[PDB]
Formats: C-alpha cells, structure tokens, sequence
C-alpha cells in the first residue's frame, strides 16, 4: 500500500482539479498515509506530524470529499489558535470548487448573534475549544449532525488549558463520530486522550526530517550573500529563498538581478494583488528566484520547489517548520540549506533539538 | 473488512484444519480483528484484550501461519510467567499440523545448557523477560532472525517489574521487527510503551460489552430455583448453569430431570473418565443442560452454547470472565445471565470493579 499521486485517489473531479491548481502536484508523506485511511473511513485516526507537512490538506481533502453539502453541520475542527483557524478554514475554501460547503469561523472577540447566523446553514466549524464549547451549550450549534471530528493540533491546545473543553466537546457529541487528532507531540495526556475517547484507531507517524534533507553553511557576516550565490550557482537554479525584512528582500533581488539571475521579492507592506502577480511570473518560472518573508511564508504558495532556502535562520522552530515546507514531495527528495554565522549555532541546535530534526553540514 | 469463519481467512490448510480441530470452531472478537491485520502484516498492533478471548489463538495462529520452520528464532513471546509461557507453547504446539515448527520455552529454574540445546534449531521462543534477557545479554539467544515480537500480557509484566527488561530485549533487537502487545489494561507506561517502541501500530479493543450481554435476576434466596426456570423456560434451551458446589449440580440437575428437562451434574469429585461420558452427551445433545461448577469451568468444553447462566455467582471475579467468555460468538451476539439475591448484590458489585464491566437487569 504505497500511492503517490492524488488522482491514485477515491477523490472527486471537481475536487482533484482544485488541489492540481491550488498548487499541490505531488502528496506529501501524511497526506498520502492519511487521506487514504480517511477516506476509507474505515478507523479513527492520530496522527503524529510537525507543522509544515500538508496537515491540513490531509484532512481538509478528505473532509470536502466526505461531507454533504446538503445537510448542517457535519464537521468540527477545533484549533489553539485563531490565526490557524483562519488558516484552515481558507485552505478548505480553496479546494472545495463546485462544491458549496459553507464553512463557519468561531472564536473569541466576536459578537455572538453574527455568530448564530453563521451556524445557520454552516456545513464545516472551524473555530477554538474554548468558544465551540459555550457556543454549543447555547444550543446555538447542533452537534446532532456532526460526522467528523478534527483535533488540530492537539499538544498545543494541551499547553493551552484547552483540555478539559476539547474533552466537554467531546462528550457532548454522538459517539458515532469519526475522530482525527493531529499533534506534533505525543505527551501522556494526549495519548490518553486518544484512549478515553477515540477507540480502535490507527496511530500514524510521519517523518518530515526523512522527507527534506537539511542542510546549512556557517559563514561571516559578509560572506553571507557571498554564500547564497554559491547555493545559487546555476542559473538553473529555481526556489525559495527566505529573509528577515522587506529591505533585504528588496535589496537581495535586485543586486541578484544584477548578476544574471531572474529574482524577484514578495514581502508583507505588498499589495494583494501584486503579491499576486509575482507568485504568477514566479509558478511560471518568469522569476525562477523569489526572495521572501515569513509574511508571505505562511499565507499563499501555489507550487512546490527543488529547494529552499533560509537566508537568515528564524529563532523560532516552527517559522523554520513552514519554510522547509514548500519542499517536501511525495516518492521525490526535498532540500532546504540555510545560511547561519558563527553566533547563530545555539539557536539551530533548538530548532533540531525542538523539531527532533537532524540538519547536516555544507562547505 | 469483517470476516466470520476461519476459512475466510488468509490461513492455510494445514492449520485451518488443526484450529477446526482443537476445537476452534467460530472465532472470537480479537481473533476477528488481529489475525487479518497480523495476517495482512501491515502495521504493529497494540490489543487491549481480557485473558479468556481468545488471545493466544490471534497470534499463535497467524504465527504459525508466517514463521518459516526452515531458518532459525523466527520470533520470541514475553509472558508475565512460565505458566502462561508453557500454556502459550502447548496452544501453539496444538496448531501447528504438519508444519515443524520447534518452539523453546525459556525460564528460570532451569539449567542453561538444556536452553542453549533447546534454542539452537528452535523457531519460536517463549519465555520470560528476565531470563530471555540473560541469554541476549549473554550471547546466548541471537535476535538477528527475529521477525516477530509479541508481548503477551505486558500489564502483568508491568506490575511485576519487568518493564525495564522487556525495553531492553526490544532495544537488542533489529528495529525491523513486527511487534504485537497484548494488555488487558492500558495502564500510562504501556501506552507510552507503544510510543516508544512500537511505531505506526494499530490500536484494538475486543470491547465485550457490547459483545456479549450481561444481566442478572434479583430474587430471594427461596424463589432462585424458581429464577432459573423462568429463564429456562422453553425445553428449546441449551446451555449452562453454574453452581457452587458438586452437590447443589446433582440436586439441581435432578430437580429439573423432574420437570422434563433430560441435565447433567459436572463436578470436581468427577473422574475424566466421568467427565467425558459426561460433556460428551452435553456437546451430543443426549443432555440439553449441563449444570457445573468452576471445576470443569477452566479445563474443557468442546462447543459453543447460545447463553450461559451463573445459578451462583462465583467467588474469584477472574472465573466469572471464564465463563462468560463461552457464549462470545464471532459477530454473532451471545448472553449471560447471573441469579443473584438480595445480599448476594455485595458480590456482584465487587465483581463489576474488579471487571470494569457493565452488567444490567432482568425482572
């Protein structure tokens, strides 16, 4: 049992052409492991993957595939945050096509009667433990309907409180239910979460550290751009390369342009629309070197590339996690280097240390 | 998928013939949701399973259905003690046909040269932790065949200290291994005992409740024999009823040869050479009810019944799982239904807390 295409797939045509566009080409470790045992709904699911490995395709997939645009809700995605709620709830958006699923975002900071109205004919919640609770003591949701459950990110909302609510949600459920829970961690508590709750299910775990090898170059302050045009060498060379600030990006594009490369940047301060246009020269190839920040990083991509690279290494791990995450392919090699001087070593030891990833060494 | 026969299975002929043999006949929940997966070898399995279901026969057969009696330690079994360990051999030697299949039983109290003889053209061993880790830890034994782990019962060796020994002899081993963990409680430690060891597995619980349907009757002490007629009431019944002592199974049984039923009295007192004559005319039907007591409840039975009835219920909790654990039929329901009084409530109460079991009520 080993695919490694989408369209190897149970999956729908006006769905199968969504992922082709949206830009997944190739599946990644999870989504090929997941969204086949999802989709033959035969089990429930915990799911072990760092963030930045098609998560959320994995179920968001399956899930606009299995869920009936007809009845009322039949799904609920509990997340930590409001930011991945968001998050999901788009990602689902951008793949369902000719679909009409509608799909509620609830949370904290809003007012509750926009709320109710939301929930009328929503299809799909997305939204925080904390909220999802109340709103579902308000009878103002219907857990009657609800198929699918999906923990995102499980050892985050642990950390958060969140427990004792994910559990009340829980409860306050059919027991004919289909549940998925994600996490990067598998602490005693979710472990024991899966075992309360989730009987007969299928643990599964991903290895991002062996889908992307990691590397990166320690250098001098100055021999630093000095370093990413030796990476860059080819004017073959087609990818990623991630910095710190729009300056840099700006700055770092141009000079490179200069050389005889086709960059190009994409930073925050830019327009929807040119953020736009500059995904579209660079998809096309017109750019094969798009210099970025985390801004972008985390809100659009509409292709996979041969590598990445990290011009500046971000302090925080998970930065890193979605950066690298642009690489993994399904059944194909990925690669990320990043460029670090010699004070930026304890830092790469955390994120190793913290991702329990492995990053080699270049020279 | 869900099978209901043996032959529906992936197993072979010299054994399928062997397990119709020994008695096995229909299977049980476990063996319904393991033998597949162990057969189908995909993942690892963890199987949260009360000893009396069956256990031993879901990896024993597809064990003997997988090793090659031609290479050499194809697999080693944990258990918690030599009993259980020779029970497992004996159960495995009762399968194996016309397959030369050597199995070694490692354990204490014996000298280790006998072991080292008995091991060099074994196929399967089944020992111990502490003594299993002595030979690996002293050359000994050799984990380099070693396709299939199994630990048989790892709560009752968790509680017996030998946790710290069982993760040593999975250590010494090839990380290519398929390892099978068989609990009847999920206890923190064998849950992070998966984690650790057994990765990508898939969980199963033989969940019984639902399985087989436990009730009881409450009555006063005068009117129990009045109970289990009611409850015997068509001549169609065919069944057990367990006592207490050898006497209340001749009584009772002559009680109700006075009412037309054609029963039989199975006790302790009773030669084999009785207790054949016996059980046979139970199975042959040359008796329609055969009243017992925990004696044979342990050592025979050579047929499935549609229900069992407790006319008492027993003292040690454990027995009462042995005798339930005759009417659970595979994906075919089952019942067992226990005479109780109004203080013999205390001992039923005592029995659902040691059993964590569910056992409602009949009027």
């Amino acid at each position: 049992v080993e695919y490694m295409n989408f369209n190897e797939l149970n999956l729908s045509d006006n769905i199968l052409n969504a992922i082709r566009n949206k830009g997944f080409e190739k599946p990644t470790d999870i989504q090929m492991k997941v969204i086949p045992l999802f989709l033959n709904d035969e089990y429930n699911i915990v799911a072990q993957a760092r963030t930045g490995s098609g998560k959320t395709a994995s179920f968001a997939i399956p899930l606009i595939e299995l869920v009936n645009e007809n009845n009322g809700i039949e799904a609920i995605i509990l997340t930590p945050t409001r930011e991945l709620a968001i998050q999901v709830a788009d990602e689902i958006e951008s793949l369902k096509g000719n679909k009409n699923l509608k799909i509620a975002k609830i949370y904290g900071g809003k007012a509750i009667y926009p709320q109710i109205k939301a929930l009328k004919n929503a299809n799909i919640v997305v939204g925080t433990p904390g909220r999802i609770l109340d709103h579902i003591n308000r009878g103002t949701l219907n857990l009657k309907n609800v198929k699918y459950f999906i923990l995102d990110e499980a050892d985050e909302m642990l950390n958060m409180g969140f427990i004792k609510d994910v559990e009340k949600i829980l409860n306050a459920c059919n027991k004919d239910k289909r549940i998925l829970l994600f996490s990067a961690t598998m602490p005693r508590e979710i472990l024991n979460l899966a075992k309360k709750y989730m009987g007969d299910y299928s643990f599964i775990k991903a290895k991002i550290n062996a889908n992307i090898e990691q590397s990166y170059v320690e250098v001098n302050e100055n021999e630093r751009f000095e370093a990413l045009c030796r990476l860059l060498k080819n004017k073959e060379f087609y990818g990623l390369v991630f910095c710190k600030t729009k300056r840099d990006t700006k700055e770092l594009a141009s000079m490179l342009r200069d050389i005889g490369f086709k960059a190009g940047a994409i930073h925050g301060d830019l327009s929807q629309s040119q953020r736009e246009k500059v995904i579209r020269l660079f998809k096309q190839k017109k750019i094969r070197i798009l210099i970025a920040t985390d801004v972008m990083s985390r809100g659009i991509d509409v292709n996979d590339l041969n590598c990445v690279i990290n011009y500046h290494l971000p302090q925080n791990p998970e930065s890193y996690m979605h950066r690298i995450g642009r690489t993994g392919r399904a059944g194909k090699k990925g690669k990320a280097i990043s460029i670090i001087n010699r004070r930026e070593y304890k830092k790469l030891r955390y994120i190793e240390r913290a991702m329990k990833l492995k990053i080699k060494k270049l020279k």
